């Protein structure tokens, strides 16, 4: 069975005031075991040191990106190798503000995903389509392109997890439903066990990553093909933990 | 007079090992007075925290980059207000690395450089031509367009440090001489004079970002117009410790 997975993303947020306050928060929370629930929070890269050596050892830290390729000459960027050596386990690869925002490919995250894994590293590799992509009929059209680029390039999923984002939802003005999501996740789930392996889509933890808050966590937890979340907002809020606990719908 | 200027760009390198290596080297160097040379360091940005924290307090510590307005919604990015947070006095911006890999355009760079300003930062911003743009005869054209495009967002030029990058000598075989270097700083400083203030053209640091090393820093470093480096790859090894000494020859 697929552990549920909850990753909070603080996205381009915190200050070291900020910081201590919610490692505080949730060093004191009271929350599923590890063995039910895998926790991972996601700071920006100067407060990687400062969360990791505060935050409760049972749950774990991840970057928010990281470089293609072995490091070198590439002013601003932060080597897979350079994680592994201050024992960050995880990326966030993918996200999408910066396919939008950064002009990142697919083929890009692609690469960036298998040089992560390689290194050691646990990828959270996020996918999604936006607004204009979902009314011409192009859902999984475009979910199933950015995970192919990813498959292409990877031959081992053990340390993948999948995370959907409805851009479309993302201030656009709709709201995504329960029942969405996990058309979206079935559907996703159902092109792994066609196009990778079934073993693969069994085991493949698809997360999450709209609009996650305490009010809707446990109706969007207990859907049959969605495995945890990847949240925003609610990650820097004493809210998180609640979504956290709603692994308990598993 | 100017007050000598040395950055150490780090890049895309380093581990904790190292770090504490190149730390503790810098540490035990005797070099002039803060009052003829100011030195800053630049690490990725995951060791900022490290760096920070052991380095000399007569030295400074830079970031590599950091993002174009306030933070937010960003995955990946670092934003201005987190630097000055973490008390990270300087930032160097536009680099020709992410001018051309990241595609940085100059306007880009501009609103950079002036929202970290905004922010308190200082800023060693980046200005270059290729070798297809000064073999075209497009020198001074490009470095002015550059240029221009951060004066054209900047209101006080106290805190700023411009960097010249001969990027036409970056892995094309060709060498930049010290004669090469004079001229385009001095021309940059006349473009200064006429375009922005006789005093901003004074006043204002332009330090050489091509190929520096013990070998070649005191003919550069004597240079009128020249007034500092940014050094590469130099800047992990002892060797930078013998840049620093090249202010003496002011």
């Amino acid at each position: 069975a697929r552990k549920f997975f909850v990753g909070g993303n603080w996205k381009c947020n915190g200050t070291a005031e900020e910081v201590k306050k919610i490692v505080n928060t949730l060093n004191e929370a009271q929350v599923p075991s590890q063995d039910v629930v895998e926790v991972v929070v996601s700071p920006p890269y100067v407060f990687l040191p400062l969360v990791k050596s505060t935050l409760r050892s049972d749950f774990f830290v991840a970057a928010q990106n990281c470089w293609v390729k072995k490091g070198g000459a590439f002013t601003g960027e932060v080597s897979a190798e350079m994680l592994v050596n201050l024992d960050i386990p995880w990326v966030i690869l993918g996200h999408s503000e910066r396919r939008a925002i950064l002009n990142e490919s697919s083929e890009f995250v692609g690469d960036k995903v298998a040089y992560a894994l390689a290194q050691g590293l646990k990828v959270i590799a996020c996918v999604g389509e936006t607004l204009e992509e979902r009314e011409a009929g192009s859902t999984m059209d475009v979910v199933a392109a950015q995970t192919k680029a990813i498959a292409d390039r990877v031959t081992n999923w053990s340390n993948v997890v999948i995370a959907y984002e409805p851009v479309w939802a993302i201030g656009t003005g709709k709201v995504a439903s329960p029942a969405q999501a996990q058309e979206v996740h079935d559907e996703l789930r159902k092109w792994l066990a066609k196009n990778v392996s079934a073993d693969v889509a069994a085991t493949t933890r698809i997360i999450y990553g709209g609009s996650v808050n305490g009010g809707n966590c446990k109706e969007l937890g207990g859907q049959a093909d969605v495995d945890g979340f990847l949240v925003g907002g609610a990650s820097l809020k004493p809210e998180f933990i609640d979504i956290i606990k709603a692994a308990e719908v598993k």
